[PDB]
């Protein structure tokens, strides 16, 4: 009698968490006596890419900046115009023995600028403005790649890497600066702080504790206010709201410290209306790890503002003249969309509300339609952006995970769509699609193990071997999560059987472990 | 009519808090356009000094450590014995171009240990170890110096830089380790606070973020726990009393984020002894920079915890066979007596009851007691201890500033027993005794120019030109630290009148910007 499933359902809310959300993106315990340190190879290796670039080559990734990624670089830069200048004065100086520090903080930012560029660049666009031709052989990998390969993404990391090498010349330490905050922002636009979880969350500890340095509460430039500081607190509070937003997303137990959590939600301008939207994802994920459900008139109150935004955000033109208000227009439209899968995946969950499956279905389509018209526009680039990674996660693991339990000729349908746009997402995402390609392989394989084996009512609970596999990945990934081993080293020193047969089985042919990265 | 006082005692607990605390120690508006900025010098530099130290040399260090600093290190560290073993390996694998992450966090943590040695190490006993000999050179400074002067001050200094330089090799940002921590807690008995005010913000962030990332609330090792987890969690809670201890102390605007405020007031173990004491330090001088007075009940209450933790502090023994229960017993005595002179200046400022003056002027007596007892027990490295220079400066100015307004034969000869043993606190406090001096030096000026000087009825208020001398010194100290400056030039890069005559004259010749180090 399948009348366990509501407990089941609410079970995902944590598996979701654990395996979709922490362990799959913001986990990372290495064991450091076995890591190799030095202040040397990240110094040469950073001198030698920051050769690389040309002047002219850097100067069209400027270029490609201001005609594409407006929509990312804003909210922390602003119109690129007044950089391109620092890009200029950046090889005026670039050739001195003598450097200063409010010269590296002003190089760091545009590094980070670049390292976004290379991130989002068309292949095709990149490959006609370098050569892998100087690169594959310095690196050590046979000229058997190409820029078709990750060997473009050897650039949205590296260069990432001079960014921060180029901060570590600035001793941030000793000299906060908002660019500081406003390299980390643009470097946040790509897959940094999940190639680096650990780094990435303890540069921005350090992008709180300089944001707050400033002590800027009130950002609206006040009363007879010098309009330079009228425009510098304006320029503060979009830096703000673009902080509390990377600051949400990089939430989890390796970032104990919060910023965000200083912004009330909603329940309680363009740019602003992004953490508006992610005001309201955060709404509702905070139950993913939760005990307690959202009350029903909360979901409601949730609903009623995404209409609200959904609304406002198709109020907002969209001319193809360029690819900036294309790709706001995408941004907008994906995290709304997002934001409402989650919403009535919620329902259909917590309340099993009326046409929730209906609804998360049409959402789940939605998704997949925004992502697919890109390739339909060769504005592909913008599926690259981390949110789509992300998005794709939670909607394809659910499905997958409805899947194996209810039936449904819909779902077995839209699963195979999304199966299929998995594995098709633009490859910079690298080690991490693979990933979920085999997570979702393996909730699959779950499912064969669910229509072969039998459940059994022992009359206080049910039990199966698929259960047990379902616990232990999350106890599994919540163990790779507890430091208090770490504490252990860096301290003193000192240091119902029949499923059990059949998980074990399980576990060994497909250990979640293998997402951990 | 000396009416006004009550208003202008209530001033003093602003002064006390910008000019004497923040502005004096926790001060550093520096010109990034101007500042050298370089991962070279600082590794050239900590790879001669960690050469200048030799096997034996350090392992003086170590008993030197053992057999006096106790009191200092155990909070965070326990029984040398078991890092001597460490002191050992370090050398071992001090010769290898292999090195892990796991090994220079320990390297690190030994050379934080190094410093404070250094800046203990009576010179005496540390010219028979070392020799300015290959040192002035490499420096650059005649040889017209020596171990006496601030040469060895250029260690406490550079030993300190040897443990971020190594520090700076585990690339701690991305491996969290107590061992940070650790190592910061152990600089933190040295000035190196009070020196790098700006990064030791940034790395006490980054403690508060590493501490948290362990996510252990209780320390109490609850039942059934294996002991080795038993004895890291009340480790780790030795090293969490010991890190809000210092959080508190770094407080100001330069340090926005908080630990310490996660702990309860009493007014709401000798190791934990430590943070009781500093927690009715907090209650009290929270009130320094705050608009409301501490209800009289208050004071009350925070004067009966004094009394049991005066008679819980004598009532632990000691007995001279040993430094370690002779500088405990110091610390304790120095501590309680602050909290005790800190408890009546404030009688006698918001109530001017009785005895407060009297009471001052004892704990007054006892505190420079304390320290003049130390030359005659040639344990005079004990007033090395950053807690004294702190309280002196409290002490002294308060003393110095209520001498200029409430003349007493009594308080002017309190006056001259401080003003002399200012000038004589050992000097490895370097650049800030000078500036305590200047600043003392400066109050007494003050006093002139109200003898001088005529007060004057407006019939609203009372004008003086000391009064104001004493309201700028505070704005432009407060100016100093107001970051907007900064915020404007890291973004778009834009950009009573006789009085007024005598003000300008002392402004120009004792400006207070000489005490901003």
């Amino acid at each position: 009698s399948k009348e366990y499933l509501p407990d089941l359902l609410l079970f995902w809310q944590n598996y979701e968490y654990w395996i979709t959300n922490i362990g799959l993106y913001k986990t990372k315990q290495r064991d450091l006596t076995r890591t190799p340190a030095n202040l040397d190879t990240d110094t040469e290796e950073c001198m030698f890419w920051m050769n690389y670039l040309q002047k002219d080559q850097s100067f069209q990734l400027m270029n490609f900046a201001m005609e594409n990624l407006g929509a990312l670089y804003f909210g922390s830069i602003g119109d690129i115009s007044e950089l391109y200048l620092r890009v200029e004065q950046y090889w005026d100086r670039r050739a001195d023995k003598n450097h200063s520090v409010d010269g590296k903080y002003w190089d760091a930012l545009i590094w980070s600028v670049f390292t976004m560029c290379i991130y989002y660049m068309p292949v095709e666009k990149l490959a006609e403005i370098f050569s892998v031709y100087p690169l594959h052989e310095y690196l050590g990998s046979n000229k058997r790649l190409n820029w078709e390969d990750g060997m473009q993404l050897v650039m949205c990391q590296n260069f990432a890497r001079c960014s921060l090498f180029q901060l570590k010349q600035c001793d941030f330490m000793a000299h906060p600066d908002i660019r500081l905050v406003q390299a980390y922002l643009i470097l946040a636009t790509t897959t940094f702080p999940y190639d680096e979880p650990l780094l990435a969350n303890s540069l921005l500890t350090q992008c709180i504790h300089t944001f707050k340095n400033f002590h800027v509460d009130d950002f609206r430039p006040l009363l007879n206010d010098d309009p330079v500081e009228s425009i510098a607190k304006v320029t503060l509070g979009r830096i703000f709201y673009r902080l509390c937003g990377c600051d949400y997303l990089q939430s989890g137990p390796r970032k104990p410290i919060a910023l965000h959590t200083e912004v009330s939600s909603l329940l309680q301008s363009t740019e602003v209306l992004y953490w508006k939207i992610i005001s309201l994802d955060r709404d509702l994920d905070q139950y993913l790890n939760k005990s307690s459900k959202p009350p029903l008139k909360t979901l409601d109150a949730i609903r009623r503002e995404l209409d609200i935004f959904q609304y406002k955000v198709d109020s907002l033109e969209e001319d193809f003249r360029s690819n900036n208000s294309r790709f706001q227009k995408f941004i907008a439209l994906f995290q709304i969309s997002t934001v409402s899968w989650k919403l009535f995946k919620m329902y259909l969950i917590y309340y099993d509300t009326a046409d929730s499956l209906l609804k998360v279905i049409h959402y789940s389509k939605v998704i997949i339609s925004l992502i697919v018209n890109n390739f339909h526009a060769k504005s592909e680039f913008f599926n690259r952006h981390p949110m789509v990674m992300q998005t794709i996660t939670r909607v394809v693991s659910f499905i997958s995970f409805y899947q194996i339990f209810v039936e449904s000729a819909a779902v077995k349908q839209l699963l195979v769509d999304l199966t299929e746009l998995t594995a098709n997402l633009p490859t910079i995402f690298g080690s991490k699609l693979d990933k979920l390609v085999y997570l979702t392989e393996r909730l699959s394989k779950l499912k064969l193990l669910w229509d072969k084996v039998q459940l059994l009512d022992s009359g206080d609970s049910f039990y199966h071997p698929v259960f047990k596999i379902l616990q232990n990945d999350i106890k599994i990934i919540e163990l790779k999560n507890d430091e208090m081993f770490s504490l252990i080293k860096g301290l003193g020193s000192l240091v119902p059987s029949d499923f059990r047969t059949i998980v074990e089985e399980f576990q060994s042919e497909y250990n979640i472990s293998d997402i951990l990265s």
